[PDB]
């Protein structure tokens, strides 16, 4: 399961998206240490603040199943460049993923930006601050 | 899969909860029309606003898998009476579940309150308002 | 400051709304015991989950100023019937307002629904449950 | 109104915080181009996902008043190093503040980190992506 294959997983996950308000579908694929893949997609609500992102869906899914050790996260959306995770998602990612997990950001045109969880949100607010 | 059995599913789901900040674990079990069960649990974050509830986790899981027709939702937590879904969750539930889906609320001491999605949040803000 | 006058405050507050994504402006006016009025409006974000509602904006404003005793809350939006506070807002309201606070819901066509904070979200999840 | 004076505003704002769950008070002070200051503080909820941050409170306050041109944002909390805005707040900030706005991060022990909105969340998901 290389990053290209994980990207294909995220591209498939994207098609499950429930985004009738923004019409902006996002897909995510989370790869665990053991090689299992969890797909995620954004799920919206008439009350916008309740919308849930693809990255979060995938992580919530994995964690709820007892899978907490990840190696890579791919995210895909039809954006100009590699899709940029929103601040809230970066926060969830920084909490649920170890700092060296690889985050693969892409769009639907082959643009690829790869970074670590740490780079995704440097000095991210964390439990240590509490 | 009667409500007692769905409650047991939610009680098991509750044990997967990641709630180190509130130390308040919540479990949810979503039953689809075809009889499949999706378990959910709350997942917290050092940045409190990012916490995700059990009900949402279960629904996000189901919807991301393509399951969108539900018949019952059980929610369990160690509260004095049947656990009360927070407003945000009631909003997500009112969006992702049809009005006649049965919501079974319970705690860890047999208290049971049963209501419909409609009763859970009467006149809930919806897409029609937009 | 009767409810009709508070409604006019909410209507004015609505015009301050920053909602370029939904194009759905909401206004809120919070009346304190001492008779001071705090206006609120929804403020959106490209990342939908970050959108903030009018009711919340007004309450956050009042509380941040040290005002914590309220008597009435008016909410207005261009909806078919009286605007229905989203679940998240009902949750914030149930926390920051006493159960006796009057919530006046209206649209831009004179439809008015009045209820208490308790009635807005009966049995709302609260600190006592934690 | 230099940054030291804005920091003192944030420190005062912090004392208005309503954070009975985390017991973690945060303060924010937003300086407009015209030199007006808006104070913000975090306001929590029994339902954690409903918690609102100091930075957001200040910005919501300013925007609701019609003030939309800012020059500096100070944030203070009792953290080990300069307080780190959570991802959600960085997202709100990247939307409501121009990329040149100066963000002053500090704690209660004189540690100060200064950066631009762009640096706070480089390549932040934005409307252009939608
Ligand atoms: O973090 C990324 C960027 C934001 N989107 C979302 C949620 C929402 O349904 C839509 C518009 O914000 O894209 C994601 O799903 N993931
Ligand atoms: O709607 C219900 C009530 C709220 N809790 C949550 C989220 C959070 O981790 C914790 C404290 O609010 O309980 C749920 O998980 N479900
Ligand atoms: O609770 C009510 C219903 C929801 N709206 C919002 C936030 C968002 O900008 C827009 C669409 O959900 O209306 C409010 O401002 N208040
Ligand atoms: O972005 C920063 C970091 C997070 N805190 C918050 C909200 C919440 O009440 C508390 C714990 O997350 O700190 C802020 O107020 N601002
Ligand atoms: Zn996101
Ligand atoms: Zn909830
Ligand atoms: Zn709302
Ligand atoms: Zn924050």
């Amino acid at each position: 399961m290389n990053r290209q294959e994980l990207i294909t997983e995220a591209l498939k996950a994207r098609d499950m998206a429930y985004a009738p308000y923004s019409k902006f579908q996002v897909g995510a694929a989370l790869l665990t240490k053991d090689g299992k893949v969890y797909r995620g997609c954004n799920i919206e609500n008439a009350a916008y603040s309740m919308c849930n992102c693809a990255e979060a869906t995938a992580l919530f899914k994995a964690v709820s199943e007892g899978d907490t050790e990840f190696q890579m996260l791919a995210v895909a959306a039809d954006t100009p460049g590699p899709v940029s995770p929103c601040g809230a998602c970066r926060q969830v990612i920084s909490e649920l993923c170890t700092k060296d997990v690889i985050v693969v950001l892409t769009n639907l045109q082959g643009q690829i930006k790869e970074m670590t969880v740490e780079e995704l949100l440097p000095g991210a607010f964390s439990s240590e601050d509490l």
